[PDB]
RNA sequence: GAAAAGCCAGUGGCGCGAAGCUACCGUGUGCCGGAUUAUGACUGAACGCCUCUAAGUCAGAAUCCAAGCUAGCAUGCGACG
């Protein structure tokens, strides 16, 4: 019933983006990263020769004018993701197992060992675009790097549900892997 | 006639009895991918924040559909002699 419901973003002078009727592909220092928003039945165009991507709803209802900030945000997570790029931080929590992680082959993948003594051995492999590393200068530690943020934040998710305490209190077997400094360096 | 060999008693009766069939009373074997529910989640709005949901995704089960197993006159079809 809203004529125009527009929303509006900057490109910075680092990343080139290029829209394809809706397939974005975006190139940065980093890499490149690409999506397809060709379900948001939106309008894309880049203006001031891809400095600013500009997105149209015309004639839509709330619902369509909330799907505009959601393919704003999700390209700005591009931007900062192939400039700079985002690194999970992954915290062990053990009450009385230490748990013993070790990862699988050139850091895609990790391999936890000893999880509330159990003799099952967790085996997650991390997705595409994203490595594991265990921290050094922490305790216990492991940092996911990538340049998108779903990948990255669905490895996390991964290792974190592969962790479960099973039949027992949760809200006293505290053991499991969790996520503590999310930003992106 | 008798020994020998039998035969009659609807299978005369008993001991054993191969073969054939047979028994959890004996033996051998019994099944591999993906979709997904319940639920837990990821990115992210509406609502500067939050949010598993609105768009998009994930993990997921004695579930489901295949894979396998049985018939395949479905008055179906292919190669060839
Ligand atoms: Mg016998």
């Amino acid at each position: 019933k809203t004529i125009l419901a527009s929303e509006t973003m900057e490109i910075p002078e680092e990343v080139t983006v290029k829209v394809s009727a809706k397939m974005i592909s975006v190139t940065g220092p980093r890499g490149t990263l690409t999506r397809n928003f060709k379900h948001l039945n939106l309008d894309f165009q880049l203006q001031e020769g891809g400095r600013k991507l500009k997105v149209d709803a015309w004639f839509g209802t709330r619902k369509t004018m909330a799907a505009i900030r959601t393919a704003i945000s999700h390209v700005q997570n591009l931007i900062t993701g192939v400039t700079k790029g985002f690194r999970y931080k992954m915290r062990f929590v053990y009450a009385h197992f230490p748990i013993n992680a070790s990862i699988t082959a050139a850091n895609r993948g990790i391999e936890i060992r000893n999880f509330l003594g159990e003799k099952k051995v967790r085996k997650v492999d991390m997705l595409d675009g994203v490595t594991i590393l265990r921290s050094e200068k922490v305790k216990d530690e492991i940092v996911l790097d990538g340049n998108d943020i779903e990948l990255v934040s669905r490895s996390a998710a991964l290792i974190n549900q592969k962790c479960h305490v099973k039949n027992k209190d949760i809200r006293k077997f505290l053991d499991g892997i969790y996520v503590s400094d999310k930003g992106a360096i």
